[PDB]
DNA sequence: CCTGACTCC
DNA sequence: GGAGTCAGG
């Protein structure tokens, strides 16, 4: 049964073919700054296993890693890429990624590993990189016989299913989306990974300070209140003090007991004082947890960076993840943990934070593959579409909206975004869901090729059995068949949505590659740090904002020619706080 | 590991 | 809706 390989002492020019599969093995699920525990090499010449002390001081197997016309083909190309960037050694051409071919394919089989991707084309002769190296605390590099017969049965299973897999995209025309978009994008992907966010932590720190302070004086105030210390934090201990003690009402059940969500809590806060205490130290507990202490813990002591790892293969929709920290949720819509942002910095002297956001990506999608007249007009005219669709759906003029209808049109708005149900657009407007019905209704009268788009598309997932995006992302919908009324709507919604949300992550992807490009062109020393749905955050000298201002938005906008115009707002500061 | 809560898009 | 993190259990 075992594969035959050849445990090299030292590098041939025979591992050093123009075409192969290469492994880097990075077994730390962080991979920043850390070890290479061993490489394996196929090609048409044979089965190879390097030790990494060995290979990556050879400067013929560096150089072969560095020449773009050494082309090689690989499984999560990014993580190998930013270890040897750690190490200054370049990873250049790269023409396949596994990984990424299998997530284009269908992103919900949850392909994390190789054999993962094989077992799509029935091969299984690899095995589960967590067969191999344990989870959790048992987890451990193996021995290298070990090591190295996974390492080349990784690699083998590379070499063999490339043409498979690129015979499937070619089949779903999905080929390009691989070459053009995802691939060039991990490159960039690494590159913001590696470059990081600059952390003024003694501005954290200080934060976590006062922080501290105000939690003691809201916790005492809180068991003063309660009449008793108990564990805030536990929504067991907080349920008994609210509801069974203080005998609040009890609005909202969770599966194990009783709900004490924000939305709860506020209905509650005119029964008792404790209350409004108990939501403020939620909040600033919050902040403190995940914003001040958990930040600080991944902040890389060198350098006083944090170095995010963007996951390209995991949603269904086509956005990216943020992870360790998440950089794609530090607060923004409230002051208290907007102040969070002022710790995020330009890295160099003399430099600035740039950010630049697309303005309702999503909705101008809609109106581009609906093909909605009244709603592409509002867009042509660049209204504000919460008012506007305020007026559409009560019939009022403009100075007749309110703002609470404004507030309920944007929450419809927000739902179809995010292809939300009747159900939670009850719960978000604390309405009835009879009455979120009423209002979707009125929107299809006011919108009927949204209406006819949603129609047509869950049509067509249920005939073809998948939907997809503008540039040809895919995502099945095998629950659109369900006999079960939830699921089926589940299904039904996700139909909807997918080709809105996905096409806007198809949008900004290919915007990154293009501004990436016209950044090199111009001779800018402008870079990306990081992408947050539908905005770009940058960083520069302070000599380049004035030309960002032109060049970022054009780059943007032009990304893709819809029916509507796309709009891209931007600012710029001292922090990202202020890049507002 | 699971639940519940909460932060962003 | 759907990502990730935290805390509790
Ligand atoms: N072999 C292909 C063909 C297309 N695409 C993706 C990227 C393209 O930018 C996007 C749009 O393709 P087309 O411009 O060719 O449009 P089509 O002719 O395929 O029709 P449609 O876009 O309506 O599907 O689809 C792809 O990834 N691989």
């Amino acid at each position: 049964a075992k594969m035959a390989f050849t445990l090299a002492d030292r590098v041939t020019e025979e591992m050093l073919a123009d075409k192969a599969a290469l492994v880097v093995e990075v077994v730390e699920e962080n991979y920043h700054d850390a070890p290479i525990v061993g490489i394996a090499v196929v090609n048409e010449h044979g089965r190879f296993f390097l030790r990494p002390e060995t290979a990556l001081a050879d400067p013929q197997f560096v150089a072969w890693l560095g020449d773009e016309t050494k082309k090689k083909s690989m499984f999560d190309s990014k993580r190998a890429a930013v270890a040897l960037k750690w190490k200054g050694i370049e990873l250049c051409g790269v023409s396949f990624d596994l990984l990424l071919a299998a997530y284009l394919l269908d992103p919900a089989q949850g392909v994390d590993d190789v054999a993962a991707a094989a077992k799509m084309k029935q091969y299984e002769a690899v095995r589960p990189d967590e067969a191999v190296y344990g989870k959790g605390a048992k987890r451990a590099v193996p021995d290298e016989p070990v090591l190295a017969e996974h390492l080349v049965r990784k690699a083998a299973a590379i070499w063999e299913l490339e043409r498979p897999f690129l015979d499937e995209l070619r089949r779903n025309e999905q080929d390009r989306l691989l070459v053009e978009l995802e691939q060039p994008l991990s490159s960039i992907l690494a590159e913001m990974e590696f470059a990081g966010v600059k952390v003024d932590t003694k501005r954290l720190e200080q934060m976590g300070k006062e922080l501290a302070e105000q939690l003691g004086t809201v916790e005492q105030r809180i068991y003063e209140l309660a009449g008793q210390e108990f564990n805030i934090n536990s929504p067991k201990q907080l349920g008994v003090i609210l509801f069974e003690k203080l005998q609040l009402p009890v609005l909202k059940k969770t599966k194990t007991g009783y709900s004490t969500s924000a939305d709860v809590l506020e209905k509650l806060a005119p029964y008792h004082e404790i209350v409004e205490n108990i939501l403020h130290y939620r909040q600033l507990g919050k902040l403190q947890s995940t914003y001040i202490e958990g930040l600080l813990k991944v902040v890389r002591p060198a350098t006083k960076k944090v170095h995010t790892i963007f996951n390209q293969a995991l949603t269904q929709t086509g956005r990216l993840s943020s992870t360790e920290p998440n950089l794609q949720n530090i607060p923004i819509r409230l002051e208290e943990g907007r102040k969070i942002r002022q710790a995020f910095v330009p890295s160099e002297s003399d430099w600035l934070i740039f950010a630049a956001d697309y303005s309702q990506i999503a909705l101008r999608v809609l109106a581009h593959i609906a093909e909605d007249d009244n709603l592409m007009e509002a867009f042509r005219r660049d209204l504000d579409i919460h008012t506007k669709t305020a007026m559409d759906i009560f019939q009022v003029s403009e100075d007749e909206v309110t703002p609470n209808m404004r507030r309920q049109a944007k929450a419809v708005n927000f739902g179809i975004v995010y292809g939300i149900s009747d159900y939670g657009l009850a719960q978000n407007l604390n309405i009835s869901r009879k009455e979120a019905a009423e209002f979707i209704e009125r929107y299809f009268e006011s919108f009927p090729g949204v209406k006819r788009y949603m129609e047509n598309i869950v049509q067509e997932a249920k005939q073809k059995g998948y939907v997809t995006t503008l540039l040809h992302r895919r995502r099945y919908l095998p629950d659109i068949t369900s006999r079960n009324f939830n699921v089926r709507s589940f299904a039904e919604r996700m139909a909807m949505n997918t080709p809105i949300q996905g096409s806007a992550a198809d949008i900004i992807k290919k915007a990154m590659i293009d501004l990436n490009a016209r950044l090199k062109e111009e001779r800018l020393q402008a870079h990306l740090l990081l992408q947050v749905h539908d905005e770009l955050i940058l960083e520069a000298p302070k000599e380049e904002m004035e030309r960002l201002c032109r060049l970022v938005p054009e780059v943007m906008e032009q990304a893709v020619t819809l029916r509507v115009p796309l709009k891209v707002d931007y600012h710029y500061g001292s922090t990202w706080y202020d890049a507002k």
